[PDB]
DNA sequence: GACG
DNA sequence: GACG
């Protein structure tokens, strides 16, 4: 049975930081990639990395931490405070927010996140991002779930479960352009197509409301 | 240096129902904002694309139906931007175009090509039907299609194959064509943004495609 | 042209 | 472990 009825649209959701947990890092880099559900709703072997569906909505943001990028923030994700500034990128702020507000607003509702690892990285971390602003959360009315979880869970029924090992294990090939917000977003959304009906269905079954997440660190 | 040094340059691309003729609605729009600074052999590599760069991609419902020509090659239809619940170019759209460029230092020129005779226009009119106030006034635009001539057929794909002596590709998607677009302009990036600055003309005196 |  |  299902918590919250079908989610109308995934969000596969990746972020980069300036840092691990331990280091209260902040967002240095977000990708959004809206699918509807109908989407996810395979010839050859090893099986044909899948094609992105051609209706998608992207959004991948640039964005200065207010601290500096830790040294190994900095050589995986290419990104440094310094160069976000010579660039000009704005911080995680209230406009950040009407932005992706006004995203969120074009995806049938209600949605739900997926990133790798989300329980314990993204999800947290963009709840103290939000904390902070006085604009309303805009995540607030979407729903989560952990691409680990489903992995697993879905592997399960026909090891490691990093990003990049699943995508290899599955494909029997290289992810390209990793820890690039998109990037590996898009890897991502590729492990997801693995199997569409069996995965949006794990989803719709373990999809738990973005409001119940705790923030990684405090105010 | 009429408009001063432009700080952000935002490539830009569409779908359409179709060609002006047909009065065309927009199905597809892609933003792919780049810093000026993020832009100061043989055949040349294609350019990879700046590490830092805002990235926007929707699929919109249009009002019309899409015309045979343009849903077979962009894959698109109103049908089915419909049935898998796109939007209209609404306001909520204008908000969010707007929230995208208020993330850009100003000025902000927009790259399309052939964009003086199909995006700009096009867009125009799209955004003259609606109650908020334009985002993309105040802002600037500049064609790429005069662009790439003064550095020198200038159609998209030729121009990508002359200069890199390779084939493009993911053709007419908003997204795809936009990153072939990047490449040509990242041939000869100085040359480029000299050409922009000085060509670069405000958004809000480009005429509507139709009215 | 050259844009869909 | 796995996220940077
Ligand atoms: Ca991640
Ligand atoms: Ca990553
Ligand atoms: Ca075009
Ligand atoms: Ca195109």
């Amino acid at each position: 049975t299902l918590p919250h009825g079908h989610m109308q649209t995934l969000i596969f959701l990746n972020l980069e930081a300036t840092g691990l947990p331990s280091s209260r890092p902040e967002v240095t880099e977000l990708c959004l990639l809206a699918v509807h559900r109908r989407a996810l709703e395979s010839q050859g072997h090893p099986p044909p990395v899948p094609r992105p569906p051609r209706v998608v909505d992207k959004l991948s943001l640039c964005i200065a931490p207010g601290k500096a990028c830790s040294p190994g923030a900095s050589e995986i994700t290419g990104l440094s405070k310094a160069e976000l500034e010579v660039q000009g990128r704005q911080r995680f702020d209230d406009n950040l927010a009407i932005l992706l507000r006004a995203f969120l607003q074009r995806q049938p509702q209600p949605c739900c996140l997926v990133a790798h690892n989300g329980d314990r990285y993204d999800f947290p971390l963009l709840q103290t991002e939000l904390a902070r602003l006085s604009t309303p959360s805009p995540l607030d009315g979407t729903f989560c779930v952990d691409s680990i979880a489903a992995l697993k869970a879905l592997e399960q029924a026909s090891k490691s479960y990093s990003l990049g090992s699943i995508y290899t294990r599955l494909y029997w090939q290289a992810p390209t352009d990793s820890h690039t917000a998109e990037g590996d977003v898009l890897t991502l959304l590729s492990i997801c197509q693995w199997k569409p009906q069996a995965l949006l269905q794990w989803v719709d079954e373990h999809a738990r409301p973005f409001s119940t997440v705790k923030p990684m660190y405090g105010t």
